[PDB]
């Protein structure tokens, strides 16, 4: 009951990176976005990246944590502002999209 959630920002080269963190009392945190397999886009944990944006509700987590593992259809009006504005409501700017190498920005698991 005392895990505290947010949005998170990581500025990445080609563009911004959002996700969403839960960080635990004792300071550890998980962390959910979208990462790919090589072409096949995808809800994944990651390491911990990024700076706290907007404290949201527990409850959101669990909506991220429930995709983990579906495939995503990555595009410039389909990308990680996305999946975090469609758990959340909170509206992102589109920054979320690598024009320059569109999925190939997401990381690889």
């Amino acid at each position: 009951p005392d895990d505290r959630v947010y949005i998170v920002r990581a500025q990445r080269p080609t563009y911004v990176h959002w996700a969403i963190r839960k960080v635990a009392p004792d300071g550890s945190a998980k962390q959910i976005s979208l990462s790919r397999s090589g072409i096949q886009a995808l809800v994944a944990l990651e390491p911990p990246e990024g700076e706290p944006y907007m404290e949201i509700l527990p409850s959101h987590w669990t909506l991220a944590e429930l995709q983990l593992g579906n495939k995503w259809e990555y595009s410039a009006t389909n990308n990680c502002t996305h999946f975090v504005s469609s758990i959340t409501g909170e509206s992102l700017p589109n920054t979320g999209f690598s024009m320059a190498l569109g999925i190939g920005a997401l990381t690889a698991i």
